[PDB]
Order: C-alpha cells, then sequence, then structure tokens
C-alpha cells in the first residue's frame, strides 16, 4: 500500500484511497476535490494544478491543458490537426509525435504529452503523500474506453516518468461501474450504461458485466462537448443583458468577457441545487458594476439544444450494442455537469423512469472505482 485510483481527466483529474474498508478522495492544497489537469512554464518555474490554471489568462500561450487530447497519438493524426486549431499554445511535431512548445526560463522548449501528463501525476501523487503521510508507490490510473493501445501506453509511460507502479490502466466507464459495486451486485449479466458529461467531453458508454468480468459493448458521445458549452450559452445572455442596461459592449474586451465567464462557472454550480443564482461583478466595464441574477429555468432554456441533444449518444450507444433501452439495468452519472438536475430530468425520463446511479460525487466516481481496483490488486 497504500491502495491509490488517479483519474487522470482531460481538465481536471482526481486521487482517492482506499483504506479501512472504504474510499476518501483527496482534497489538494487548496482544499480542491479535484485539480486541474494544467501545466504552466513561466519565467523561473513549473505550475501544477490549480496555480496553473489560476494564471491561465496572464500566460495562455504556456499554459498547458487537454495533454490527453494528444497522447499516444501522432501529429500527423486528424483529431490532432482539428484540435490544434483551438488552443492558445504551440504543438509541433518530433519524430511524427506531438509535442507542446513553450517558453520556460527564457527558452524554447518542447514536451512530449506523457510529459506534461507525468507532471499532473505528480502532482496527484504529491496531493495524496500530503494526507497520507510518507510515499505513495502505486495506483490504477483510468483511461477512456475508446482509448487504443498506444494512447494506454503513453498514459502508463506518464506514470513511469512519475516514478508510479502502474498496477493496471483500466477504462473510466469500468471504474465508475466499480465505484458503485455493479460488479458484485445482485447473479447474471448486466447491461449498464455509463453517462459521462464532463467540463469538455461527453462520453456515453455501454458495458456488461458478468461474474466481475466487463466487457465494453458500444461507446459514443461528443468529444467537444460539456459544462464549458452551458458556460458560452449563459456568458452570451448575460452579455446582452449587460449591454441592454448600461448601453455597454463587452464583446471586444478580453477581460470583461473572461470575468462574466468566472461568474457565469460559480452560478451554474449553484444552479444545480438552488433555482437562482446570483451574479456580483465590482467594474465589469468602465467602472459600472453587474450585480444581477438567473433562474435556473432560464438556465435551462439558453441550453434546450445542448442539454437534450445528450440523448442521440444514448441513442446511438444502445443502436450500436444492438440493445433497446428497456435492456439497460444500471445508469451510472460521471462528470460534474451530471448534477444538473435538467440532464438528470431528461436522461431518467428517455430510461422510462428508471433510478439512477448519482450518490457518488459524478467528477469523483471514476477515481472512486480506481481506488478500489487498486486495493483488490496489491490485495
Ligand atoms: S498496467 C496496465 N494495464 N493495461 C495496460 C496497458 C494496456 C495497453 C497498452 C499498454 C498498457 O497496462
Amino acid at each position: 500500500g497504500p491502495a491509490i485510483g488517479i483519474d487522470l481527466g482531460t481538465t481536471y483529474s482526481c486521487v482517492g484511497v482506499f483504506q479501512h474498508g472504504k474510499v476518501e478522495i483527496i482534497a489538494n492544497d487548496q482544499g480542491n476535490r479535484t485539480t486541474p489537469s494544467y501545466v504552466a512554464f513561466t519565467d523561473t518555474e513549473r505550475l501544477i494544478g490549480d496555480a496553473a490554471k489560476n494564471q491561465v489568462a496572464m500566460n495562455p500561450t504556456n499554459t498547458i491543458f487537454d495533454a490527453k487530447r494528444l497522447i499516444g497519438r501522432k501529429f500527423e493524426d486528424a483529431t490532432v490537426q482539428s484540435d490544434m486549431k483551438h488552443w492558445p499554445f504551440r504543438v509541433v511535431s518530433e519524430g511524427g509525435k506531438p509535442k507542446v512548445q513553450v517558453e520556460y526560463k527564457g527558452e524554447t522548449k518542447t514536451f512530449f504529452p506523457e510529459e506534461i501528463s507525468s507532471m499532473v501525476l505528480t502532482k496527484m501523487k504529491e496531493i495524496a503523500e500530503a494526507y497520507l503521510g510518507g510515499k505513495v508507490h502505486s495506483a490504477v490510473i483510468t483511461v477512456p474506453a475508446y482509448f487504443n493501445d498506444s494512447q494506454r501506453q503513453a498514459t502508463k509511460d506518464a506514470g513511469t516518468i512519475t516514478g508510479l507502479n502502474v498496477l493496471r490502466i483500466i477504462n473510466e466507464p469500468t471504474a465508475a461501474a466499480i465505484a458503485y459495486g455493479l460488479d458484485k451486485k445482485g447473479g447474471g449479466e448486466k447491461n449498464v450504461l455509463i453517462f459521462d458529461l464532463g467540463g469538455g467531453t461527453f462520453d456515453v458508454s455501454i458495458l456488461t458485466i458478468e461474474d466481475g468480468i466487463f466487457e465494453v459493448k458500444s461507446t459514443a458521445g461528443d468529444t467537444h462537448l460539456g459544462g464549458e458549452d452551458f458556460d458560452n450559452r449563459m456568458v452570451s445572455h448575460l452579455a446582452e443583458e449587460f449591454k441592454r442596461k448600461h448601453k455597454k459592449d463587452i464583446g471586444p474586451n478580453k477581460r470583461a468577457v473572461r470575468r462574466l465567464r468566472t461568474a457565469c462557472e460559480r452560478a451554474k454550480r449553484t444552479l444545480s441545487s438552488s433555482t437562482q443564482a446570483s451574479i456580483e461583478i465590482d467594474s465589469l466595464y468602465e467602472g459600472v458594476d453587474f450585480y444581477t441574477s438567473i433562474t435556473r429555468a432560464r438556465f435551462e432554456e439558453l441550453n434546450a439544444d445542448l442539454f437534450r441533444g445528450t440523448l442521440e449518444p444514448v441513442e446511438k450507444a444502445l443502436r450500436d450494442a444492438k440493445l433497446d433501452k428497456g435492456q439497460i439495468q444500471e445508469i451510472v452519472l460521471v462528470g460534474g455537469s451530471t448534477r444538473i438536475p435538467k440532464i438528470q430530468k431528461l436522461l431518467q425520463d428517455f430510461f422510462n423512469g428508471k433510478e439512477l446511479n448519482k450518490s457518488i460525487n459524478p467528477d469523483e466516481a471514476v477515481a472512486y472505482g480506481a481506488a478500489v481496483q487498486a486495493a483488490i490488486l496489491i490485495g
């Protein structure tokens, strides 16, 4: 031991320990139970996690995120060429492999995706070591079910560089199903749908579980749909509102839009547990404050297509698995965006009122299942 589970997420990572028969998800040094998968290079230092995400607006070309979208791929891959068009950092080719290029200590440096991911893993390892005391030797690390062997190996390589013994690489939906004990529940074969809606990715997986054996039946989703898209919709609405009341267009002003997005991200979170949220921005533009409120109903309206549209990958995963929706025995919610009541309602209505597995914090379920698996493997 310790028995450690790591969800190495596209934008946020999570670490858990299995200790005294149960999982404890581990808060980092800022008290956050998830950590940005962000690495920033400055004139003096490397920042990882919250420190890196917190200065991203100040240092966008040297702050790396989404290394998960590059790991294990070739520079020439269509997803690489497409994704690069949307990143503020530079991506280059070395021996046909993508590398991020940054300025660090005043010089140009290049890093393989597994090097950036190892830095994130080192931060997750240190987070576990502050919580536990001593050293962490081994971990189970998760990857998307659709990852190929090159992506799995390059993720393991990030673990190796970090100096972790990688006990197993397991699929993220499998880890979520293990968190809910679905491999020990009830006994026959179970069809399980994992609905994982993150800040920037949406993955639907159908698995069968039988006598403790998992098989991936189908995968579907949208690799560029997440919680940030819902935030975009609220930002547009509220920038329009500020224009209506104060006759000022914040649109050409980067800092004003960024601060509006920060308020919107926070409001969206509150709206998963309250029916309204208050925006309180001091001097948003030309000394004019933006103090206002948004209701949950308005938020659902702004996102009607995006929320309802999550059922199309559900239908496609069923079609590919050759299953009727009535054949799903378990539905598991994963990702912070599944806290949104309207998403839960749409999903539950689609499945004819079936209850959802949602009692585990959905942004922690994957690390939680990875931690149980690690405990099993170290025995
Ligand atoms: S450890 C461990 N579990 N799965 C792997 C793996 C799978 C494919 C390619 C490379 C490593 O490693």
